[PDB]
DNA sequence: AGGACCC
DNA sequence: GGGGTCCT
């Protein structure tokens, strides 16, 4: 039941996407933008300063020099997230991807098949490649830690072919379960890989500085333990199992206290196409209103086209807004219906958006004035 | 339809 | 920001 996993992540993926395609910008410190924001940047900005997500003044300030490009349209990240995935479905189909430009992939199968195939006397000749986290001292009699370095080199197979093929240079861990190869995998970077062995689990897990670095716990969940006087690992890992379900549920409750262990079962599983596309457009109060007919067009051509290209067919739509102000919780609100299915058939523009149109007004009251600073149109259902 | 989480 | 996943 030992399993060998590996989590693959990409570096600095919008800003390296952007590095390729305009190499006058592979030695300035670069960032992306989306409207007001740095949504990230390339390694050379990272050390003048700038962060993942700092708006563009504070980014502009802290480098002046910082060139900018538009990220607001995702085309291109998303044909190359998919060419990632793709080539690593050829080490093993069953990849699973979290967000643009993280894989996870089960490598166990792979690394008995190698297993297998080594002779009696080159078991004691196989290496690890890359850093072995904590730089934990390997024993070549422990069956764990052996299929483990084979597991390292597989992922170093991998990310060698990725730059090989596709010109992409990211960083991959090696653990024997998901939330533990995608905290090693952070632990040297840029490009580079990491492994750890089960001696070193506590300390990896241990070397987190707050709770909300663990996978799985949000900004909602961590507010919630803060509040409970939980703080470290190590309180999450202590504190009264009853006490902790009856204040975030036995879900929430159980499954973090398993990972402020290190534990994590989850199977690593098979992505394949995608459940839903989306597109969105924020703006500050430019719609006031039915010109959205505008806004929930353009997003719709794109949407055709992507579905179109697809050739699965969508059966629900569905359009979500946001509206202006303030303090409190500004959380989005949507409908959705199913497509005709005379409709499902890829002119097809004018009845979407008379549903569309139809969605808009049921939520906004077009006789008084408007409030919106964002609109979504979602298609789904895939079949 | 909303909510939690992820990138 | 501009996307995604799955759950209640
Ligand atoms: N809240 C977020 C998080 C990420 N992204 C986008 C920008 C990133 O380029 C891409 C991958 O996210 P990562 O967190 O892996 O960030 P990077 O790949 O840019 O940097 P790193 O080298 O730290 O992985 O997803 C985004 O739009 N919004
Ligand atoms: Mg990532
Ligand atoms: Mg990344
Ligand atoms: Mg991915
Ligand atoms: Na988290």
């Amino acid at each position: 039941s030992s399993r060998v996993i590996v989590h693959v992540d990409l570096d600095c993926f919008y800003a390296q996407v952007e590095m390729i395609s305009n190499p006058e910008l592979k030695d300035k410190p670069l960032g992306v933008q989306q409207k007001y924001l740095v949504v990230t940047c390339n390694y050379e900005a990272r050390k003048l300063g700038v962060k993942k997500l700092m708006n563009v003044r504070d980014a502009k300030e802290k480098c002046p020099q910082l060139v900018l490009v538009n990220g607001e349209d995702l085309t291109r990240y998303r044909e190359m997230s998919y060419k990632v995935t793709e080539l690593l479905e050829e080490f093993s189909p069953v990849v699973e991807r979290l967000g643009f430009d993280e894989n996870f992939v089960d490598l166990t199968e792979m690394v008995e098949k190698r297993l297998q195939q080594l002779q009696s006397d080159e078991l004691s000749a196989v290496t690890v490649s890359g850093h072995v986290y904590n730089n934990q001292s390997i024993n070549l009699l422990d069956v764990l830690h052996i299929r483990l370095l084979v597991g390292s080199q597989i992922a170093a197979e991998m990310r060698e072919a990725m730059y090989n093929q596709l010109g992409l240079t990211g960083c991959a861990g090696v653990a024997s379960n998901k939330l533990l190869a995608k905290l090693v995998s952070g632990v040297f970077k840029p490009n580079q890989q990491t492994v750890l062995l089960p001696e070193s689990c506590q300390h990896l897990i241990h070397s987190l500085n707050h709770i909300k670095e663990i996978p799985g716990i949000g900004y909602k969940t961590a507010k919630c333990l803060e509040a409970l006087g939980i703080n470290s690992v190590r309180d999450l890992q202590t504190f009264s199992p009853k006490i902790l379900e009856k204040e975030l549920g036995i879900s929430v409750a159980q499954r973090i206290q398993k990972l402020s262990f290190g534990e994590d079962n989850s199977p690593v599983i098979l992505s394949g196409p995608p459940q839903s596309f989306s597109e969105e457009d924020s703006f500050k109060k430019c719609s006031s209103e039915v010109e959205a007919k505008n806004k929930i067009e353009e997003l719709l051509a794109s949407l055709l086209n992507r579905v179109c290209q697809d050739g699965r067919k969508p059966h629900t739509v569905r359009l979500i807004i946001r509206r202006y102000s303030s303090e409190k919780h500004y959380g989005r609100e949507s409908r959705q219906c199913p497509i005709p299915s005379h409709v499902i058939q890829k002119d097809v523009m004018t009845p979407m958006v008379d549903i569309l149109m139809k969605l808009f007004r049921n939520m906004v009251n077009v006789k008084m004035p408007f409030h919106l600073t964002l609109l979504s149109v979602c298609f789904c259902n895939l079949k």
